[PDB]
């Protein structure tokens, strides 16, 4: 759409209050033009057919119910784009200022949110299960590195490199929690899971074992289901990630924590110039260590906590 920036007022799925940047042209639409080629947010109305209508609304302000996993989904990647800008000198997911698109209001009851290659897409939940799907940061986080995956080491959907792919997203999808300082720790979707329940996540970087999930080589999932488990696997390298950053005893191996900062940048040096589409644990090991040789030095603290955390967890 062609028009003026103006910027609206909305309450999130959480209830929160929140400015998003729009665009005005006899509608409002949810279109930030602040942001590379744009943010762009779409109503697909319960329907699986994509992308569905750019949102468009009379008064600039998003407080209806059925507004709020719009506002989240504009918002969220808002702060995403500005993380990845900020932290790391990349400009949108393919460093060249691609329009980011996400679609809400998918499906019916649809549990589930994804990267289809082209754009982000978000179910509402069965409100059980799950409560609308972009009111997580970190949910937000993990489906457009999934985007940044795919422009740079292109990790396979399946086996180790699948399992590789859904780690990076569970770690980037944490720092840009943590980033925005939106009540961060080390799980991931606990603010959209269970409503219900409280206390809980659909998966867990400190513990991953809490939930059932490997944190040891010698107890991957050899199988067939999740592509051959790229959920399930995701929890040897999701584990590692969390005791190069904080530290900490597993399996009798100690690691002395480097933190956050460091962890995201070792992390998107080896994504963005070591790993390949076939990358195995074992090849994430060296690209890691690698990245911070480059950064630190071989006879750095950084190598030396990086080292620790795969041998604690099984990795070579
Ligand atoms: C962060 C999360 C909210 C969404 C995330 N999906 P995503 O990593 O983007 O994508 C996964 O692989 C793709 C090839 C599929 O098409 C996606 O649906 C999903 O299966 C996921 O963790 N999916 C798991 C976990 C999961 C989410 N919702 C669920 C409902 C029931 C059971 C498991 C799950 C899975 O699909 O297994
Ligand atoms: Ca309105
Ligand atoms: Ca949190
Ligand atoms: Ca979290
Ligand atoms: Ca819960
Ligand atoms: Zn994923």
């Amino acid at each position: 759409i062609t028009g003026t920036s103006t910027v609206g007022v909305g309450r999130g799925v959480l209830g929160d209050q929140k400015n998003i940047n729009t665009t005005y042209s006899t509608y409002y639409y949810l279109q930030d033009n602040t942001r590379g080629d744009g943010i762009f947010t779409y109503d697909a109305k319960y329907r699986t057919t994509l992308p569905g209508s750019l949102w468009a609304d009379a008064d600039n302000q998003f407080f209806a119910s059925y507004d709020a996993p719009a506002v989240d989904a504009h918002y969220y990647a808002g702060v995403t784009y500005d993380y990845y800008k900020n932290v790391h000198n990349r400009l949108s997911y393919d460093g060249n200022n691609a329009a980011i698109r996400s679609s809400v209001h998918y499906s019916q009851g649809y549990n589930n949110a994804f990267w289809n290659g082209s754009e982000m897409v978000y179910g509402d939940g069965d409100g059980q299960t799950f409560i609308p799907l972009s009111g997580g940061i970190d949910v937000v986080a993990h489906e457009l590195t999934h985007a940044v995956t795919d422009y740079t080491a292109g990790l396979i959907y399946q086996n180790e490199s699948g399992a590789i792919n859904e780690a990076i997203s569970d770690i980037f999808g944490t720092l840009v929690e943590f980033y925005a300082n939106k009540n961060p720790d080390w799980e991931i979707g606990e603010d959209v899971y269970t409503p219900g329940i409280s206390g809980d996540s659909l998966r867990s970087m400190s513990d991953p074992a809490k939930y059932g999930d490997p944190d040891h080589y010698s107890k991957r999932y050899t199988g067939t289901q999740d592509n051959g488990g790229v959920h399930i696997n995701s929890g040897i390298i999701n584990k590692a990630a969390y005791l190069i950053s904080q530290g900490g005893t597993h399996y009798g191996v100690s690691v002395v924590g480097i933190g956050r900062d460091k962890l995201g940048k070792i992390f998107y040096r080896a994504l963005t110039q070591y790993l390949t589409p076939t990358s195995n644990f074992s090849q994430l090991r060296a690209a890691a260590v690698q990245s911070a040789t480059d950064l630190y030095g071989s006879t750095s603290q950084e190598v030396a906590s990086v080292k620790q955390a795969f041998d604690a967890v099984g990795v070579k």
